[PDB]
């Protein structure tokens, strides 16, 4: 129900080799570890969970840029890209989280559907 | 070796059955019709042409995006979006363009991969 | 009643001496000249137009990034970004034209404020 | 030396009172609270911090965009935007933190000048 994609937008290609971890907001406030990976060749970060895990609840999804950068020669301005969100059942069922990465900018968006 | 694809920034879904028209730039500098459709359920439109087709060139894509919002009930800002490039051979052979539509903002880039 | 402001996310600065040319169109369908200029160090164009002469219309609002990208020595992939909208058609109002340029990709948002 | 500004890509209009929480980084790691305010009626956030205040650190700049949706009656995605940077590292500088917001989506870049 979750996929993560990430995209390099000095380059025009797939940002490929990015970390990406993923929280779950415990109790107690802290960010307790849910999942984690490397984009792939396309950007894509398929099956970081399944269903009977992925609970309603606040996540957040941390990418690695400053190393993706770094990697490619290139000095960031950001320590990481975080987006946090609620899962909510309500809502469409698949989310895929899209980022577009540069040095001193990144966006991100939802998509949202069954 | 052309995709576009066009996702909605207000409702985090793809942009479905937006008109996209692609024209390329002729010898007396004019704009002349190369390919269009419309995009699918996923926001992607496959299929526009060849690579036979598909020559070295300056292309625009133009993405019908006030008639998107109008049918959502929505008044927008912009008559459309359009994105004009140069295809080139020396590049990778895929291109992707992508755009992520609000109603007074747009985004593009592109993936351009082998 | 026209501004227009230009960053580059690649630097994290403004974008400098971007040049702008703004057309609007005519009775017959095409697209004539109506005002052009270049940003500032602040990556800002001021002093395009006029409220007299900023009727409403159709405007083309064309940011030359491949010129500016392939003046910092860079080859960019678009050719140029485009911003086209109808203006003052509720009366006057005032428009900021905003872009973030990276070398394959851009963004625009429009800031549209009643005097 | 820190600014932040943020614009409504729904209205095309600036983000008016939108609350933005800084935090630095502390020896022992935690996210100390630096500074906060809100968004003016041009989007504008000024005078969080001091140039003396304004040490080398890791700075997270917490923008309330559910807070900011929600008191205009829509439900959004995302429970805020981050933005966490290393400043002033090889002296002074000044930081504009940008973001630009729709529903389900957000945009952010930083423009970092040396005065
Ligand atoms: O639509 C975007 N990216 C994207 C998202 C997905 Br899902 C894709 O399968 C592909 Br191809 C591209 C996007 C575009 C811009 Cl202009 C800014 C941010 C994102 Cl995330
Ligand atoms: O808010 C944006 N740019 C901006 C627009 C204006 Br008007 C400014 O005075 C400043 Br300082 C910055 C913007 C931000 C993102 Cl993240 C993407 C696109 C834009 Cl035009």
């Amino acid at each position: 129900p979750l996929m993560v994609k990430v995209l390099d937008a000095v380059r025009g290609s797939p940002a490929i080799n990015v970390a990406v971890h993923v929280f779950r907001k415990a109790a107690d406030d802290t960010w307790e570890p849910f999942a984690s990976g490397k984009t792939s060749e396309s950007g894509e970060l398929h099956g970081l969970t399944t269903e009977e895990e992925f609970v309603e609840g606040i996540y957040k999804v941390e990418i690695d840029t400053k190393s993706y950068w770094k990697a490619l020669g290139i000095s960031p301005f950001h320590e990481h890209a975080e987006v946090v969100f609620t899962a909510n059942d309500s809502g469409p069922r698949r989310y895929t989280i899209a980022a577009l990465l540069s040095p001193y900018s990144y966006s991100t968006t939802a998509v949202v559907t069954n």
